[PDB]
């Protein structure tokens, strides 16, 4: 299970999955409903070791049928992209997702992060078929622990299959939050990665 994580590189507090073996961790932040009505989007964070290739997700857990967000620093440049797969295979771009890099992305040559606004990313044709407004949602993580897209300066970049894999339930309730849009901002204003 995922808890609320305080990111202390921003101050804002995200729902964090950390994953042990590959020492990445997968966070979101989502609009609530009090405030900041429509909520057909999120904020994500991908994160881990500077030397990853890659750092993806599924918005429904099962690789098959749902979007694949996938996120990688080409040198120092956080990219992101949006993709779909029918099977256990090499995923396609998918169009739909509209994203957004937002600040403190890139690398400090000891992890590397990929914040990014995701709209459009809640509701799609076939898998889970989108992620709730409450109740459990199961998310998938993917992740290359060693070699980049194959050519990382293009968002579309062809990709190897991940090193490691796998899914989890979290409460989509406790990753919603009122702070949403201040969070949204202040993510946005944050400075690129350094150190
Ligand atoms: C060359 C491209 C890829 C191939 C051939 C591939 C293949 C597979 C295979 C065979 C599995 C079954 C479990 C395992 O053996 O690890 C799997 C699981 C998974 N893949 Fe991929 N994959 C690829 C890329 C991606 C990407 C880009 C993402 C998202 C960024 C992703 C997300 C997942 C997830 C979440 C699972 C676990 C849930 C499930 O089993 O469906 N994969 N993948
Ligand atoms: C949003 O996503 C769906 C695919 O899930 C697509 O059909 C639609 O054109 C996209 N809408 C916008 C407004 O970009």
């Amino acid at each position: 299970s995922p808890t609320q994580w305080y990111d202390s590189i921003t101050g804002v507090t995200f729902s964090r999955f950390y994953q042990q073996d590959t020492d990445a961790s997968w966070g979101y932040i989502f609009p609530s409903a009090s405030g900041g009505q429509a909520p057909d989007e999120f904020i994500g964070l991908f994160q881990g070791p500077a030397s990853a290739g890659w750092i993806g997700n599924s918005l429904g857990g099962s690789m098959r049928n749902n979007p694949l967000l996938v996120g990688w620093v080409d040198g120092s440049t956080p990219r992101i992209s949006a993709r779909w797969a029918t099977d256990y295979a090499p995923p396609s771009i998918y169009s739909g997702p509209r994203l957004t890099i937002l600040g403190s992305s890139g690398t400090n040559g000891n992890i590397q992060r990929i914040v990014y606004r995701c709209q459009n990313c809640t509701r799609w044709t076939g898998g889970a078929g989108g992620i709730p407004t409450t109740g459990s949602a199961v998310f998938g993580w993917a992740f290359h622990s060693t070699t980049k897209p194959l050519t990382p300066s293009d968002p579309s970049s062809g990709l190897y299959r991940h090193s490691h894999a796998a899914q989890y339930g979290f409460d989509i309730g406790n990753a919603r939050t009122t702070l949403y849009d201040y969070y949204l901002q202040q993510l946005t204003n944050a400075p690129p990665l350094s150190g």
